[PDB]
């Protein structure tokens, strides 16, 4: 019998049969398809990851498009609480050369909801980042933040990280005066094994936004339940599978939300994906 | 990961939107499915009716959940197939039951309706009886040569190549006997590559180029004739094991033929049923 491969959340792909190219994918984010999402919950309620859609618009790029390219402006829309079974369809509708509206949306018995909205674009000639020294960032960064005890400070919020969202071992900073974190981050062994396919593992970049709440200047506005909101640019620049660290850059820290920009680590300091401008809020 | 996708139909998603409505998209080109480069209209690779046929009974099961049958199905635009050839296929759940079934293709930025059927899975069909294949093949004495027949289907513009070449042999009474039956299978190197389909397009070809051996259609319907449309299609069981078809010639008058099959195991039993089928000219050109 035949077989095609798929993305592990994007699932099924048709191009539709009209003008202009129009790109559907039907995947399924439901738990029993999926049991490391069950590890994700608000207030005791497995909720999909911000991260998930950043995924799904990362790996939408290359099809749609021909090239990995980057995603701009990703917006989650209404939180989507999972199911055993999750319905998903992704849509990426070609507008001019080099640029795709990207959308996510579910059914509810009888509703139409948007999820996630985004633009994917396949001509912008970016240049990689600097890699960095992790020994100089490590003896830069001296206070340890412990990923348990940063958990268990999500926990008492009301988000709660199980064993697949428990990929950042440790976060280190200076004092709330330096803008910078840099996490230790790794995706657990567990899902290391079903990591191809994947731009970026959903459950390792949660791990990666998590560290920025490690940050002093977060820790000093006490605004409650931070979770993501979007994401102004993501660009993935190799494989994800060696990232061991991630950088983090506090952009803004208030009562409105925190913005920050991350670069994801392998332990030679290579900057293997970027998210800049992740808004965190309530 | 990966999924398991029909050799035909391909990709396969359930639109965002109510009524329920299925799309796939598929590949019939040359390269995915070289044992298509066999079946020739005017020394160019053109899909048989016979892949409609398979597409629209594989389909019954995914959109109505049960392998039911086919109604009314049309394919009247004769497709040129390239190294690629998408297809987009459709069933739009009427009522329960009842699907709209399609399917279309692209050109430059045109599009092209190739077939229409219905989809049913509330018909209670009971399988016919099976048969003695002694008492057919006694009942039919005079052979009719598969290679000379597609000789003959030659010189009208039709060329069956290996893969389109099942039929070994058709047996007839005379013109006013109105069945054949025919020695018919799957040919061996296609054998590994047949999972997946209800029926091999390949096999179900070989089966519909049978009813030409008749010698009321010999004698009467002379042009080119391909199949254009089946009134009902269904599949009992696996068609694996098809050996013969038995035919039955409905109408025949100089334009084309209108016959029903019974695709038979070597044992007589009925694996596939296929009324009204409908063969003519179409638009060779
Ligand atoms: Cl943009
Ligand atoms: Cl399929
Ligand atoms: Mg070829």
């Amino acid at each position: 019998v035949p077989s095609v491969s798929v993305h592990p959340l994007l699932g099924s792909h048709v191009v539709l049969p009209q003008e202009p190219e129009e790109h559907l994918w039907q995947g399924d984010v439901g738990t029993e398809a999926h049991p490391w999402l069950s590890d994700h919950r608000v207030h005791q309620v497995a909720v999909l990851p911000g991260a998930a859609y950043c995924e799904m618009a990362l790996a939408a790029v290359t099809p749609v498009l021909g090239d990995t390219g980057e995603v701009h402006d990703l917006k989650f829309h209404d939180m989507l609480l999972l199911d055993d079974a999750t319905p998903v369809w992704v849509s990426a509708a070609v507008t001019a050369p080099g640029t795709a509206e990207f959308g996510v949306e579910t059914h509810q018995s009888g509703d139409r909801t948007q999820r996630a909205t985004a633009v994917l674009r396949g001509d912008v000639d970016a240049e990689r980042p600097a890699a960095h020294s992790i020994d100089a960032l490590l003896a830069a960064h001296p206070n340890r933040v412990d990923g348990d005890e940063l958990r268990a400070g999500f926990g008492t919020v009301g988000i709660g990280h199980g064993a697949a969202f428990a990929g950042l071992s440790e976060a280190y900073v200076a004092t709330a005066a330096e803008p910078t974190v840099v996490a230790a981050v790794a995706l657990p062994g567990p899902l290391r094994s079903g990591q191809r396919g994947y731009t970026v593992h959903p459950a390792l970049l949660d791990a990666c936004f998590q560290s920025v709440i490690a940050h002093p200047e977060v820790q000093n506005i006490a605004s409650g339940m931070l979770l993501p909101l979007g994401v102004r640019r993501l660009r993935a620049y190799g494989s994800t599978r060696n990232v061991r660290y991630c950088l983090s850059r506090i952009v803004k820290a208030d009562s409105f939300g925190v913005e920050a920009d991350l670069e994801l680590l392998d332990a030679d300091g290579t900057v293997l994906l970027s998210a800049m401008g992740l808004q965190l809020g309530t």
